[PDB]
């Protein structure tokens, strides 16, 4: 009959809200969904779950207490930027302890299939023990995963010396040039511990039923097909997930949480405000914040700056509080010190462009809101996402960042105010080339909205997947009938 699914999200904020939204999409289309999580993580999205159950979807959370770990204080259950760095491996250790409780819950709930974050590679074995399909949720774009596979297969970085020599990523449908410094540490040379984790994750994916991406075909459908052939797997684009289940203002306001900025926006003319955000994980050093502050002030344009994680005192916070005073004196700038209501802001007509670290969720949300991008990749797969934005679909301009760094370090590179200002001036300056870029993102904005409406590309992929899973459930029911009839004869 009715499919039953258990969803297992990860415990970093961006991954959590992406996989929770995928859970909400499945429940919107008839699946009886249970989301397993811990209290501090549930706090970020239980409100969204309550709104959904009122549209009488069958979706609920199942709260599991976070384990005791020596030296880990109570209440620390998330991997985000506000988390003190020495607690991260302990938090990850506590998550690992939960695996057996998760598996017991699978055996107790007996779902027809499970949908789990990529950071749970063992879940493919759990599903095989239960005899059910496991879907894996992958972060980021098909493009970025195609680029990673090109690096792994062809090693173009091995044939160059220096750090400024560009190389093509072979086999991709588009010509894409990068330097060795723009590759992740775990891909560049000898394996590190993350290289081995990624190997285990990709092996798990190859054994899984299929993968789910927050993507849509009009944006990067060529890479969706490329990726399926690179992996030899099934995959479905089911995005933009943020738009699909957060079309209401109340949902946009509460997403991932736990009005003054909206009144400020209401006072501005259309497309006049630059939105600046570097995602849920980034922490900039003071010297970088100084360059951004000067670039924003010197641009002459209105802006909202989501400052992200700031070191206290002379590590940045003192400077930003002084800068915030300055820019309120002119009514040109607005700083957001905590979690911003990103979906509500991007949809506001006053917003005209976005400075982004190329986190895939912000790229997708900006496309839906029809906003051109200034690209400032930092870590993870963001340098690959920049290539797609800048070189393939041409909806952004780069600030000019040269070097990948890990998420927990400041690196050696400081992007200077002049280079930031060049990107702002292009986006906000009204020149003809920027206007052609705005038209390109507008076309894609219309495509996003169509993709999740009835018989859009993402709607259809989800419908086809659910039909396959219904088919598998029914096959097992009819096989039991066949076995019982055979035992009757004898
Ligand atoms: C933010 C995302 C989710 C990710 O972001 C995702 O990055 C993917 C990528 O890396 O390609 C993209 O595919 C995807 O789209 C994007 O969402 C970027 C990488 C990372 C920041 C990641 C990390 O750095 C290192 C560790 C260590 C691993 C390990 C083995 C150790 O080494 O000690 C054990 C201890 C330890 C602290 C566990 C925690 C992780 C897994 C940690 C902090 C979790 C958050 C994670
Ligand atoms: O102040 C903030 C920062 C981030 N986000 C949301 O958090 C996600 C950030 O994910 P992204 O892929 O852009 O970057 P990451 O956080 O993974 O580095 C997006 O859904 C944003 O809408 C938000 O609502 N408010």
């Amino acid at each position: 009959t009715v499919l039953k699914a258990v969803f297992l999200p990860f415990i970093s904020k961006s991954h959590l809200i992406r996989v929770v939204d995928k859970a909400r999409i499945f429940a919107m289309h008839g699946v009886d969904v249970t989301i397993i999580t811990t209290p501090a993580n549930a706090a970020a999205f239980q409100t969204s779950i309550d709104h959904d159950s009122s549209r009488s979807r069958s979706i609920k959370t199942h709260i599991v207490p976070f384990p005791q770990v020596p030296g880990l204080p109570q209440g620390f259950e998330r991997l985000d930027a506000d988390t003190p760095q020495h607690l991260l491996p302990k938090i990850y250790q506590g998550l690992s302890i939960l695996q057996e409780q998760f598996q017991q819950l699978f055996r107790e709930m007996r779902p027809d299939f499970i949908v789990t974050d990529m950071y749970y590679p063992w879940s493919v074995d759990a599903a095989a023990e239960l005899g059910i399909p496991r879907l894996v949720c992958n972060g980021g774009s098909y493009f970025a995963q195609s680029a990673v596979n090109s690096i792994e297969l062809f090693s173009p970085q091995a044939k160059v010396d220096s750090n400024t020599e560009t190389f093509l990523l072979p086999g991709l449908p588009h010509e894409v040039e990068m330097t060795r410094l723009q590759l992740p540490d775990w891909l560049r040379g000898a394996p590190n511990e993350y290289t081995y984790l990624m190997k285990m994750i990709k092996d798990s994916e190859r054994k899984s039923y299929g993968s789910l991406f927050n993507s849509f075909y009009e944006l990067e459908g060529t890479y969706e097909e490329h990726y399926k052939k690179a992996m030899g797997t099934k995959s479905w684009s089911v995005g933009p997930v943020s738009l699909w289940v957060n079309q209401d203002a109340s949902d946009k306001a509460c997403r991932g949480d736990v009005g003054v900025v909206l009144t400020w926006l209401d006072s501005k003319t259309e497309d006049s405000v630059l939105y600046v955000s570097f995602g849920s994980m980034n922490k900039f050093p003071k010297t970088q914040l100084v360059e951004i502050a000067h670039a924003l002030e010197d641009s002459g344009h209105d802006f909202i700056w989501v400052v992200g994680k700031i070191e206290e005192g002379e590590g940045g916070a003192d400077f930003l509080r002084e800068f915030e005073k300055k820019v309120k004196e002119k009514n040109r700038g607005y700083l957001i010190w905590g979690w911003a209501p990103q979906l509500l802001i991007l949809e506001h007509p006053a917003v005209g462009a976005v400075v982004t670290h190329c986190g895939w969720n912000t790229v997708m949300e900006s496309v839906n809101a029809s906003l051109p991008l200034a690209t400032w990749p930092l870590f993870a797969e963001q340098f690959f996402n920049e290539k797609l934005v800048v070189d393939v679909v041409k909806i952004g301009v780069p600030v000019g960042v040269k070097e990948w760094r890990n998420w927990n370090e400041f690196g050696d590179e400081v992007v200077k105010r002049e280079d930031i200002g060049k990107a702002i001036a292009f986006l906000m300056g009204g020149g003809d080339e920027s206007l052609e870029m705005r038209k390109r993102v507008k076309v894609l904005s219309g495509a996003t909205k169509k993709a999740i409406q009835v018989d859009g590309s993402s709607y259809t992929k989800l419908k086809e997947l659910i039909e396959e899973l219904k088919s598998i459930k029914l096959q097992k029911v009819n096989n039991k009938l066949m076995e019982a009839v055979a035992l009757e004869h004898h």
